[PDB]
């Protein structure tokens, strides 16, 4: 039933992959060369074998689609996924002169001053991100994130081109235009960067009413990693299919280094013994038909019963 | 045996694809979502069922790898594939004041002043591209082609970053670096363009000695189109595997709008009745170990016996 290419993609990786050592230095079992499909009329490819949370995919998303980059907002919509990049900023800070969080993620596991106290050096950084907007502005803002790669490309001439907005009007002016891609890989910015964009480029189609998507993820982690990467870019197919009064066909998923990080070997084994406890339905409000302003409760995902949720250590 | 994912990929397209009308306006039978692999120790995925010519893939290539864009050279190495873009320039020309080639490709089929006379308006353009270098310089130069996207990205600051050169030194400094891609999609240049780059981005790996490639072709034509697109980017895997003293594993091929243009329906049917008359061997000279200067005869492809060669009309 729907999420099964991810269940079928993890099975292949863990006996049959090749161990490959990553930077974090706790290897993998990987492939490279993988392509995966979902058909969104058989609903949402949201993972019933463990619990994936939707709220926090849905919040992430809109943030990107608003041409935003200020974590300030992720916090308001109760989100904190992108936190630690702005923190890596404030603890190496010019003006957080005092109680340092040096090496804090690969020393979460190790605790004792990072234990709570870094996680709450962090939340306190966070409130100034929420009240001294001088600190949202000048700290919660990661700059070159997907919302500035998809809606604010900085051009050879100082300003911005909005790229997911031409997906939306070209889907609409010439439909079955073979060129309908947005790249977020920006050559001249990958080296000074911390994570260049995992989700490099995604190609659109307008099939025949069916809006169909395909994402090119060069890096990919099966387990924590890929469950949120099926469900942000299938929600894009729904949103966009709806934006030009077209109707969802299918989301496809190209991979690079498809990987199941050696470290979380036995919790993936743990999932492939839960049987895909049916499929959710995303509905999105008929009355709002943009995609760019969507407050949170217009896109709603009906009927989820997941399995209980399976848990990781320290990501890096 | 080796080229069979292309033979298997065309069979699926022509009964089972969906007709989709392109700009040229002679539709298709297409898919979208396709991923294809080749393993280059079982030699070269060069097409024995019809005849593909190698010389002219090999010349094309080096041109791109020299950071070049002047058709002047393609001509010298007896190549004329990229011609008509510089001609579309010289017949709409400020200073080809007289004998016009208005609409010339979608009116090759139709002939009579384009018949020979445009093809030889063309070759004459060409000689000035070869002798009045003022005309190579200011006419044979397409500018933003793959050699300036792979080796000369124009940055938000006037100059160039050389991107296939960091594939070559990063493959080499940190090997199993998950980020090893070159994009040629340049957002802010796709609209003023004629063909934005079909071969958008390609990802590297360094498997374990095996250099492995994957190309992201958004558009793709099975028949004329895709045969040259298997064999330029597998030759890149050989060249690059050899450049950092690594050894070829495999080239993979991601597609977008995988297509068999309706127009050449019965010559593809014609191929899938030739049985894959074994496999060539590319050898490349031990003595040259760069990839950037390669004159033509260092990369040599041994033992080809193709089927006779099957032929198209007017591409556009
Ligand atoms: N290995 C890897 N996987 C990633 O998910 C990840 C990474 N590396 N480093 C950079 C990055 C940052 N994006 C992300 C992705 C997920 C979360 C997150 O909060 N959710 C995890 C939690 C699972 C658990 O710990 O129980 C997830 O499932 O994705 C945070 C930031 N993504
Ligand atoms: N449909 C399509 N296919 C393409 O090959 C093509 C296109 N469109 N338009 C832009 C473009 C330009 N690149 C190319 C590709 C191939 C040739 C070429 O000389 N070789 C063909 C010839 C086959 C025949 O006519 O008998 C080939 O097989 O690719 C020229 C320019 N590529
Ligand atoms: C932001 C992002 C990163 N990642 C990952 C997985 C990798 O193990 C981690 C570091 O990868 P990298 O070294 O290829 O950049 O980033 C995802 O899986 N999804 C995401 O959206
Ligand atoms: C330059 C290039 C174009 N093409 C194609 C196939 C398409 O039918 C033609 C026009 O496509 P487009 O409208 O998607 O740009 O360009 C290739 O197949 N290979 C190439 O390398």
């Amino acid at each position: 039933m729907l999420e099964q290419p991810y269940l079928d993609l993890a099975k292949k990786v863990l006996d049959e992959g090749h161990f490959k050592p990553d930077r974090t230095h706790t290897g993998t079992y990987s492939i490279f060369g993988h392509q995966m499909r979902f058909d969104l009329s058989k609903g949402f490819p949201l993972l019933t074998t463990k619990k994936v949370p939707f709220g926090l995919i849905k919040s992430e998303l809109l943030w990107f689609l608003h041409g935003d980059t200020n974590i300030r907002f992720l916090l308001q919509h109760r989100n904190h996924i992108w936190d630690e990049w702005a923190f890596e900023k404030w603890v190496k800070s010019d003006e957080y002169h005092g109680p340092d969080m040096t090496d804090f993620g690969h020393r979460s596991q190790k605790d004792p001053e990072f234990a709570a106290v870094y996680h709450e050096e962090m939340a306190k950084f966070d409130d100034r991100v929420l009240h001294d907007d001088a600190f949202a502005a000048k700290y919660g803002d990661l700059g070159l994130v997907y919302g500035s790669q998809w809606r604010a490309w900085h051009t050879s001439k100082g300003d911005t081109i909005d790229q997911l907005g031409d997906v939306i009007e070209q889907i609409k002016t010439h439909p079955y235009s073979r060129r309908l891609i947005v790249s977020a890989w920006n050559p001249e910015d990958v080296p000074t960067m911390a994570l260049p964009p995992c989700h490099t480029l995604y190609q659109f189609y307008v099939n025949d009413g069916k809006l169909s998507l395909q994402l090119y993820q060069r890096s990919a982690d099966i387990f924590l990693g890929v469950p949120f990467n099926i469900a942000s870019y299938a929600l894009l197919t729904h949103l966009v299919a709806h934006e030009c009064g077209l109707e969802v066909g299918e989301f496809i998923h190209t991979f690079g280094d498809a990987h199941l990080y050696v470290n979380h070997l036995d919790q993936i084994k743990e999932q492939l013994s839960r049987t895909p406890r049916p499929a959710p339905t995303l509905q999105l409000n008929p009355d709002k038909h943009d995609i760019f302003d969507f407050d949170m409760k217009d896109i709603k995902l009906l009927n989820y019963d997941p399995y209980p949720a399976i848990k990781a250590p320290v990501a890096v």
